[PDB]
C-alpha cells in the first residue's frame, strides 16, 4: 500500500497510455496535433501524487480473490487507475482556468504556458475524452466494460454539478456569505471531490473484481463520502496555510470568494467586527484585502482549529470504518486514511 | 425531409430531455445547480437550426427497413438526434470562449453572460456529459448501445484534435501564413467539423438500424466529408461577408489569424504586395487591420470565387453520390446535400 514497488509498477504503464493515445497508427494525417497531445499528457497527467490511480490498484488487489491476481489483471487495474488520473488531469486544467491559479504541481498552470492560453480549454476536453479510448482498447471484451463506462459517465456529470455549486460562491463580484453554511460546504465537496477522488477508484476495483452488489457499493460509498469531505477540508487548509513549494500550488480561495471550510468556520467563529472584515474584504482582487482575511484567519486560530478537527475526524472516520459490514475489507479504508492523515501536500 | 411536421416531432422531445437531466428525482440535495443546469440547457441547446438532430432522424428513416419504423423507434432516433445537439451545444460554448466571440444564435455567447465567464468551460463539459445519461436511459437494452457510446466518445476525441489544429494558426501572436495550405485546411475541417456534423448523424442512424459493417460507414464517410468541406467553407465565407443579424454571430477569423478558406485562397491568389498586406495585417486585433484584410478579400474577388465553389461543388458531390454502393440509399445523401445547399433540385 503506497509503496515504492507499487509506484514503479503504476508509472511503468504511463508510456503505454501515451502510445495508445498518440502513436497507435490512428490519425496519421495530423501528426502536429498527436505529437502536441503527447506533450499535453506528459505535462498534465503523471506529476501529481497519483493517490487515485494507486488506490484503484490497491482496492482491486484487496477485493479480488488472490488466485486471480495475474500480471494481466493487476495491469488492467493500473490502466483503470490511469483512466482516473486522466479524469483528474482534465479537471485540474479546467479548474486552474476557472480559479485563475498561478501554479499546479510545482509548475506554471497549463493555461499560462507559452502559446497555450485558451488552447487549455480544448486540451481539458481532449484529456477527458481520451480515457474512454483507453477503456475501449483494454476492457471492451470484459463483463465490467459497461458498468465502468457508465460509472465514469455518472461521476463526470456529478463532478460538473459540484464544480458549478463551488463557482456559485460569488454573485456580481461579492461572496454570498449568508449562504456559507456547513450544509452548503458538505454538498459542494460531495459532488466536486468525493465521487471522483474516493468513490470512483474503489467502485472500479469492485467492478474489475466482478463485484456488482448495489448494497456493497452503497456501504463503500457512505464511508468514502466521509473520507472525501475530510480530504477536501485538508485541501482548503493548504490553500491558505500550506507551503506552496511543498503543495505545488499557490492558493486562491480567499481572492475567488470560495465557500471553503476556512471561510465557513471563520464565519462561525467571528465576532461582529470580524464578520464586517469578511463582508468588506473576502473575494476581492486586491492583494491587501486577501492579506486582511489571512491575518483574520491567523488571529482566529484557524490553523489550530483545523489541527484539532483533523485529529477528531480521523478518529470518527476510523470508528465508522470499524462498523462496515457487507464483506468489505476494513484495511482498504484504513490504508486510504493513513495515506492522507496529516498530509502537507 | 426538413419539413415543418418533422421539426414539430423533433422539438417535442427536448422538454423530456431537460426533465431527464434536471427533474427526474436525482441529486435532490442540490436543487440550486439542477435548476441552473435547466437554464444552461434552455439557453445553449435548442437555439440553433437542429440540422444535425433532424438529419439523425432522416438517416434512420432512410436506412431502417420500412416495416420497422414504429413511432417508438422514430422517437429513439429523435433522442439520438438530441444527443448530437447536446454535443453541438457543448462544442459551441467552448468554441465561443476560444474564439473570443460576441454573439451566437443572435444572443450573447454564453460565457459573456453575467456570472458565467470560465464557468462556461464547466457548463460545456456538463452539457456533453449529459448526452451519456440520455443514452443510458433509452438505449441501454439495445444491441446498438455500446457502438453508439463509443462513436460519441471517438467523435469527441476527433473534434478535439480538429479544434487544436484550428487553434495552432497563431504562434507568438502572428499567423503561420506559410503553413496555410489547402492540405492543412482540409485536415482541419475533417476533424473540427465533418465527423460530428455529418458522419455522426448518419452513423447513428446506421447503428440504430443494426448496420455495423465498417465498410457501409466508410462509404457514407467519403460523401459526408465532401459535404462537410462545403459547409465549413460557407461558414468561413460568412465570417467575413455575412450579415451578423442573419448568421446570428459576429465574425472573428481575421482578428484571430485563422487558417480559414478565405485566408488560404487569398494566399494562393496574392501577388507579392498582397502577400505583404496579409503578413502585416492578418491576425491583428486592430480594427483598421481587419478592415484592410476584408478590403483585400474584396479586391481578390473571393466572393465570386465562393459563389462558383458553391455551384461547382454541389454538382461534383451529386456525381459522387451516383457512385456509392447500391446497398446505401443514394437519396439520403441527396437530401442532406439539398438541405445544406438550400436547393429543392
Ligand atoms: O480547491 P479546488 O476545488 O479548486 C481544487 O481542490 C481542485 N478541485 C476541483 C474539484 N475538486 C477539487 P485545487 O485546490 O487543487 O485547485
Ligand atoms: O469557425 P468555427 O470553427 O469557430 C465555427 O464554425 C464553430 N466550429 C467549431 C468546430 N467546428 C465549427 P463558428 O463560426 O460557428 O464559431
Ligand atoms: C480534489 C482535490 C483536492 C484536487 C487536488 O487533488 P490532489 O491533491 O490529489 O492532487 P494531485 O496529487 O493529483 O496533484
Ligand atoms: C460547424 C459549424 C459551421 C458550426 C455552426 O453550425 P450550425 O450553423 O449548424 O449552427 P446551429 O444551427 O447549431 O446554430
Ligand atoms: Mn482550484
Ligand atoms: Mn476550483
Ligand atoms: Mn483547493
Ligand atoms: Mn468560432
Ligand atoms: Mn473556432
Ligand atoms: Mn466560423
Amino acid at each position: 500500500s503506497f509503496s515504492k514497488e507499487e509506484s514503479r509498477e503504476f508509472m511503468a504503464i504511463f508510456p503505454d497510455i501515451v502510445r495508445d493515445l498518440t502513436d497507435a497508427g490512428r490519425h496519421t494525417d495530423i501528426p502536429e496535433v498527436t505529437k502536441r497531445f503527447a506533450k499535453v499528457l506528459q505535462y498534465n497527467v503523471p506529476t501529481g501524487k497519483k493517490t487515485r490511480g494507486l488506490s484503484t490498484v490497491i482496492a482491486y488487489k484487496m477485493l479480488e480473490k488472490p488466485e486471480n491476481l495475474t500480471p494481466e489483471n493487476v495491469r488492467l487495474a493500473g490502466i483503470l487507475g490511469w483512466c482516473v488520473e486522466l479524469l483528474q488531469a482534465s479537471l485540474l486544467i479546467m479548474d486552474d482556468l476557472m480559479d485563475r491559479s498561478e501554479t499546479r504541481r510545482g509548475q506554471p498552470c497549463w493555461y499560462r504556458q507559452e502559446n497555450v492560453g485558451f488552447l487549455a480549454i480544448n486540451d481539458c476536453l481532449h484529456v477527458e475524452s481520451s480515457l474512454y479510448s483507453v477503456l475501449r482498447k483494454y476492457f471492451s471484451h470484459l463483463p465490467c466494460y459497461v458498468p465502468i463506462i457508465e460509472l465514469f459517465h455518472d461521476v463526470n456529470f456529478k463532478t460538473n454539478m459540484g464544480q458549478s455549486l463551488d463557482a456559485l460562491c460569488m454573485k456580481d463580484g461579492r461572496p454570498i456569505l449568508s449562504q456559507f453554511t456547513m450544509k452548503r460546504y458538505s454538498s459542494i465537496v460531495k459532488y466536486k471531490t468525493s465521487y471522483y477522488t474516493f468513490q470512483l477508484p474503489v467502485s472500479l476495483g469492485m467492478y474489475l473484481a466482478d463485484m456488482y452488489d448495489p448494497e456493497q457499493h452503497r456501504q463503500a460509498k457512505t464511508i468514502l463520502m466521509e473520507i472525501g469531505e475530510f480530504f477536501q477540508i485538508q485541501d482548503d487548509f493548504l490553500d491558505a496555510f500550506g507551503d506552496s513549494q511543498v503543495t505545488g500550488k499557490v492558493g486562491t480561495d480567499i481572492k475567488e470568494g470560495k465557500c471553503s471550510w476556512l471561510a465557513v468556520v471563520a464565519l462561525q467563529r467571528s465576532n461582529p467586527a470580524q464578520r464586517q472584515i469578511m463582508e468588506e474584504h473576502y473575494g476581492r482582487p486586491e492583494p491587501e484585502s486577501t492579506q486582511i482575511i489571512k491575518n483574520l484567519y491567523i488571529e482566529l486560530g484557524l490553523p489550530a482549529t483545523f489541527a484539532v478537527y483533523e485529529e477528531e475526524s480521523f478518529n470518527i472516520i476510523r470508528t465508522h470504518i470499524h462498523q462496515i459490514s457487507k464483506g468489505l475489507p476494513h484495511d482498504l479504508f484504513f490504508k486510504i486514511m493513513k495515506k492522507i492523515y496529516k498530509r502537507d501536500a
